[PDB]
C-alpha cells in the first residue's frame, strides 16, 4: 500500500537540475505519475530539489494550510518547481496542461513520525 509520503513523492518530487521532457513536461508527467487515471488533476506542482531539501522544509517556517490546518511549512529558500494547470480544451482521458516553470518558496503539509511532506499546499 502507498504511504501518504510515497504519494507526495509520486505526485510532487521530480529531483532534476531544472525540469526536462520529450514534448510537453506537464502532459507527460501528469500521465506518467498516474495523476490522469480517475480524472485530469486540474493543478499539480512538481519540485526539482533533492528529497532531503524538500523533507527539511518540515523543520522550516510553520504557516497555515489553505484548508485551515496549521501543519504547513514554507521553505526558507526558493525552489525550482513546475506548475501544471489543465487547459480549457483539456478533456479526459487526453489530459492537456499549461507548463509553468518557476523558482518560488514551497508550502507543504507535513505529517507523521517521522514528520515528512504529504501534501503540496502552495508556492509563494
Amino acid at each position: 500500500k502507498e504511504t501518504a509520503a510515497a504519494k507526495f513523492e509520486r505526485q510532487h518530487m521530480d529531483s532534476s537540475t531544472s525540469a526536462a521532457s520529450s514534448s510537453n513536461y506537464c502532459n507527460q508527467m501528469m500521465k506518467s505519475r498516474n495523476l490522469t487515471k480517475d480524472r485530469c488533476k486540474p493543478v499539480n506542482t512538481f519540485v526539482h530539489e533533492s528529497l532531503a531539501d524538500v523533507q527539511a522544509v518540515c523543520s522550516q517556517k510553520n504557516v497555515a494550510c489553505k484548508n485551515g490546518q496549521t501543519n504547513c511549512y514554507q521553505s526558507y529558500s526558493t525552489m525550482s518547481i513546475t506548475d501544471c494547470r489543465e487547459t480549457g480544451s483539456s478533456k479526459y482521458p487526453n489530459c492537456a496542461y499549461k507548463t509553468t516553470q518557476a523558482n518560488k518558496h514551497i508550502i507543504v503539509a507535513c505529517e507523521g513520525n517521522p514528520y515528512v511532506p504529504v501534501h503540496f499546499d502552495a508556492s509563494v
